[PDB]
């Protein structure tokens, strides 16, 4: 459940600057989304607003993947950068 990823995502906030949030989350025994859910809720937007997961290492880049075993403890691991249109 622990892997510290700060992500850089364009937040649908009051229109402050794009929001990078450090969420430490992994795919629990249920879903990969729980990490995504973290970013969106951090922005006070519905979960739908961010998903893009790209790995940093020999594993170069990617997209926000389904419940993934890559939930190991690695800080520089797959980043998301997404913008959706939504706001609460």
């Amino acid at each position: 459940k622990q892997k510290v990823l700060p992500v850089f995502y364009f937040a649908r906030e009051p229109h402050s600057k794009p929001i990078k949030f450090l969420v430490s989350v992994s795919k629990e025994n249920s879903t990969a989304s729980e990490v995504l859910d973290s970013l969106s809720q951090s922005v006070h937007v519905k979960p739908e607003n961010l998903r893009l997961a790209e790995v940093i290492k020999n594993r170069f880049h990617r997209v926000f993947l389904p419940s993934h075993s890559l939930d190991t403890v690695s800080p520089s691991d797959t980043l998301l950068c997404f913008e959706l249109l939504s706001s609460e």
